């Protein structure tokens, strides 16, 4: 049911944080779309902070979901989960130890986010960007960013500005 | 894992099992339909039923699933190997759960002697707190890893701790009540 918040989007995926708030990685946005989820793009408040993209819709879209806590990365050392969906239908949760917060240049673009190391040492692939990183803090799920890059165990979670 | 692996996992009794080859099916002993007269259309007395504790292997006298190629079956994996537990749920989900395979040992579970290999799920900090682990109904799903170009199946899901990441993979040759055929 957390999985139902992860939806194919452009060349990756994105995640419904609340009925009106959808997050994704900026580089996967389909650049020739006129609307997202049936809403003309110019009616959506689309904020890009490097590779972290927030789409705020003018009316609720996913009214079946509750609003989830969204934070800017996690404490260093947190074992988060990257919730990968694949176009075969698989739901592949991967633990990742979160590390340093930084602003980097990746393929010439500025990317604010947090590094992680997958605990598989079973990894990420083209098509996976925009999938969410989450962790559990007490009784609360916390979403901390979106998948943006990985070494060909290092992954990069883009985080809000 | 490729779809040709997933299609080998089918419901069986109160859990699941896995077609290793067209004639060879593995599952967890405790999920098997009790008092069944046939499996997959074959009378029980015509099947070679091997049990090693909670690992159960059914060998059929002719090919059943002629669409599958034969896969290497080994008795667990080396300690430290990262495998995938391929979970299917009755709600339709396909959930590959990464697991680091640990020590081979023999457990006593619900009064039964259950040999196998302990594993640690690598899906989150605490798989159970996050609903990213295993649950009743998941037994018999396979643990599989890739060694070079070859997939290797190492056993079947049999048990897991009520919290945290520990899972138990029952293996061929493991300790427990045994039958040769």
């Amino acid at each position: 049911s957390i999985w139902s918040r992860i939806v194919n989007f452009g060349s990756g995926w994105g995640f419904w944080v609340s009925p009106s708030l959808f997050i994704t990685s900026t580089h996967v946005i389909p650049q020739s779309a006129k609307e997202f989820f049936g809403v003309p793009i110019k009616q959506i408040q689309i904020h890009k902070s490097g590779e972290f993209c927030r789409l705020r819709f003018p009316k609720p879209i996913r009214t079946d979901v509750t609003g989830m806590i969204l934070e800017e990365g996690a404490p260093e050392g947190t074992v988060a989960t990257l919730l990968i969906k694949r176009p075969t239908g698989e739901l592949m949760p991967l633990a990742a130890r979160m590390g340093t917060h930084a602003t980097m240049k990746i393929q010439g673009r500025t990317v604010g986010g947090q590094m992680g190391m997958l605990l598989t040492g079973l990894g990420t692939t083209p098509g996976d960007c925009g999938c969410p990183y989450i962790y559990k803090r007490g009784n609360d799920y916390v979403v901390i960013g979106v998948h943006t890059a990985a070494a060909r165990n290092t992954v990069i979670c883009a985080t809000q500005g």
